[PDB]
């Protein structure tokens, strides 16, 4: 499988791109404005993601710093991003279908679409100005819009027990991003697409 990580954004930014445990392709990339990086994700990969990271520098030798979505410091993730992140996440091929989609859980600092290339499902975006309405209790270090967890690691927002509750917070980025996770115990919004479908990641969807 492929995803075409799209910059459309007007500044720079270092896609970044893991399994968690490990990069998926080449765990992180730079992209000038209106560039993309075409990474081959391998088929049955389960539990990748791919998010962008903000501010950075990086030197001949793949270490640094990036203001969100900071990797344990390198632009090569082979680990997932420091908050706050608009999530692009996907699972191929577990049976036949594939699961797509963009999730808010870890806050946000960067609008994204998420869609398949091939012919078959939707894809899920989450482009509304979050950062520009973040809930100043939010308000990011970075420059981004923290979720409640990353803000205040309480139970409540942190469904640090597994029965969970919607708050006011969560539904901020409800209210303004619905195809996406708001929070763990959010009705899932996942889109299942067909088995090995190609992807399309967009940074700054139109608008």
């Amino acid at each position: 499988a492929t995803f075409e990580i799209v910059n459309r954004c007007s500044y720079t930014v270092w896609a970044a791109a893991s399994k968690g445990d490990a990069a998926l392709d080449a765990g992180g990339r730079q992209l000038n404005s209106g560039e993309s990086w075409t990474i081959n994700v391998e088929p049955g990969t389960k539990g990748g993601k791919i998010w962008a990271r903000t501010d950075c520098y990086f030197d001949d030798s793949g270490s640094g710093i990036c203001k969100t979505g900071d990797c344990g410091g390198l632009l090569r993730c082979k680990r997932f991003g420091r908050p706050p992140t608009t999530l692009a996440e996907f699972s191929l091929n577990q049976y036949g279908k594939d699961y797509i989609d963009i999730s808010n859980i870890k806050g946000f600092n960067v609008p994204m679409d998420f869609s398949p290339t091939t012919r078959g499902c939707r894809g899920v975006r989450c482009a509304a100005d979050i950062v520009g309405q973040c809930p100043a209790k939010l308000k990011a270090p970075g420059g981004g819009c923290n979720d409640a967890c990353t803000v205040f690691q309480t139970s409540e927002y942190c469904c640090t027990t597994g029965k969970c509750g919607p708050t006011e917070y969560s539904r901020f980025f409800k209210r303004l991003c619905p195809d996406a996770f708001s929070y763990v115990l959010d009705k899932p919004t996942t889109v299942t697409c067909p088995g090995s479908s190609n992807y399309r990641v967009t940074f700054c969807p139109t608008a």
